[PDB]
């Protein structure tokens, strides 16, 4: 893994909330070790008035799935670009819904609640089993 690094004070007050910073690469090994959990992706942007959104109402979300214990996880601006990209969610804002150690598939459309449940839930309907291939190296020279 890095050191962990805060771009910025706009940056870090993400970090202040909590969640793990994660990279297009380093997200699969992240995955991987957490099994279950969601990547945010760069949500919604500035506009003028304060119609924004900002990740607030995925903490309900996380509770409202007690059964495992979920790993949030931040793309950043760039990463989501190539993150969106490999998980197929095109270029827009979205949850990745990671469960069992394998993709169920991501959280693109449906805002508010109620039908974001059942939505979630026809995806997330029945537990599964992961290939299982953790290839990590201590040194094998870096």
């Amino acid at each position: 893994m890095a050191n962990d690094t805060p771009f910025s004070a706009l940056w870090q007050r993400l970090l202040t909330r909590g969640w793990q910073p994660v990279e297009a690469s380093t997200v699969d090994d992240w995955i991987k070790r957490v099994g279950d959990g969601v990547i945010l992706l760069s949500s919604d942007p500035r506009r003028t008035p304060e119609v924004s959104d900002n990740p607030v109402m995925i903490a309900e979300l996380l509770r409202e799935f007690p059964q495992f214990d979920w790993q949030v996880a931040v793309a950043d601006l760039e990463q989501s670009e190539a993150i969106g990209d490999r998980f197929n969610v095109r270029r827009f804002p979205a949850t990745l819904v990671f469960t069992d150690g394998k993709l169920r598939g991501a959280l693109s459309g449906i805002h508010p609640w109620a039908e974001l449940l059942t939505l979630m839930r026809s995806i997330v309907d029945t537990p599964a089993a992961q290939e299982t291939v953790q290839l990590e190296h201590h040194h094998h020279h870096h």
